[PDB]
């Protein structure tokens, strides 16, 4: 079967980091779509401008709201991506097929929004070279990051090309991962988020989300599906392209 | 020897052509700056903001104002980046040790700035399905361009992968020539620009700057040196990456 995914970046990415596996889907006949998110990869607005998740979220639920009745997509999402993916279940559930995680991110529905991205930064705190800033936005404090460059070359891209991580230095942004406004939101509901279909994929190899930090998400909030890739990285969709193409083929006629 | 290289990408494009150069450059012992020019790549502005060649080119001309005195660098500039070279050469012709043009324009002295555009637009009148539109900036009209993806794949990414398409596909944004506007420049003067050694690399290969083309702009304006790389496509920095690399080094070992 063919189906249409939706592949949705990390903060401070952008949809470059699909360049490898958007053309292997198409090959095998599906449609994908690899958004920029707000403030992100050529996206023309900067991170100041954006004040919560939901906000950053923009291009994916304005995507979803642009799909005619019927159609039903396969939302993919990477590392923080999760996160994105929640906030459009409960507005868009009925066009969701199913939301596959890759190394990522799994909110739930018995905790508030930024519960997993605590338990994140218990499990991996030292974020190296990493810089911080603050600003305001709506009245709140947002902490702001742009990932270091060590960071990204022992952790996130650990193991990819020096083609890739150039254009990790070259590309990525400052972003935010609006932990203080998640931890405020209101929770992911049961009806929208907690009944779509979720497919949980990942690498005990991953540098940054800990192998100790996936099996307590899976734990938390058992997935539907979970499919465990050996070797590669974190970027799974750089290190282990052909793998991760092969399981989102076996999504595609899973789940419809 | 080592060599401080600075990138210049082509309109529409970023510092991301340049992910597999740099690293090679790199290894080799050299110090390599990719540049985002402005409203390309990841910089902030929109073209809409920008109203010539010269603003376009600011964040080459900061970069060298930056260079603490004595330092020296070699500009490689593709495609349209050859204007960039130009500009640059009139303010910092002191801070150039060479310009190398990568299946570029060679802007000359003789004639106003627009003519090797001019010309160009002769020998390679149809964009495909590249799309135009206005806007007004400083009170005159410019032409701005969105480069067609049947035109990236078949004429300037030819013999490119899947995947670096894809990222072309993704990264290359809204742009202009600002050909109207280089018509009324003051040309470039014979001190500044025409005093800086001029290295030119092409492929007769190139399906966009064509060899009528290329070979047309070496016999107008005679460079220093001359290599032409064998097969390849126009983004030899993807498809001849290495032997681009080989020939630098060569410019670094030459021109001091």
């Amino acid at each position: 079967a063919f189906a249409h995914f939706v592949l949705i970046h990390t903060i401070c990415h952008g949809a470059w980091i699909w360049h490898k596996l958007k053309p292997l889907l198409e090959a095998l006949g599906h449609k994908v779509t690899a958004l920029d998110l707000a403030a992100s990869g050529v996206d023309p607005r900067q991170i100041e401008e954006i004040g919560s998740f939901d906000e950053y979220s923009e291009p994916l639920l304005t995507f979803l709201e642009a799909l005619p009745p019927g159609e039903k997509v396969i939302l993919v999402g990477e590392s923080c991506g999760g996160l994105n993916i929640a906030i459009a279940a409960d507005k868009y559930c009925e066009k969701i097929a199913a939301a596959v995680f890759h190394n990522s991110v799994l909110p739930d529905t018995e905790h508030c929004p930024s519960y997993v991205v605590d338990k994140l930064m218990e499990v991996f705190p030292d974020w190296k070279d990493t810089t911080y800033f603050t600003y305001t936005k709506d009245g709140k404090e947002i902490t702001g990051l742009k990932l270091g460059f060590t960071l990204l070359r022992e952790n996130l891209y650990t193991l990819c090309g020096p083609e890739e991580y150039e254009l990790a230095k070259m590309l990525t942004r400052k972003g935010s991962l609006f932990q203080n406004i998640l931890a405020k939101r209101p929770f992911f509901t049961k009806e929208g988020y907690g009944s779509i279909k979720k497919i949980y994929v990942w690498t005990d190899q991953d540098e940054i989300f800990l192998p100790e930090f996936q099996l307590w998400q899976i734990e938390n909030y058992k997935p539907d599906k979970v499919y465990k890739v050996e070797g590669g990285d974190h970027k799974l969709q750089l290190t282990k392209t052909k793998e991760i193409a092969e399981i989102l083929q076996e999504v595609a006629d899973t789940y419809n």
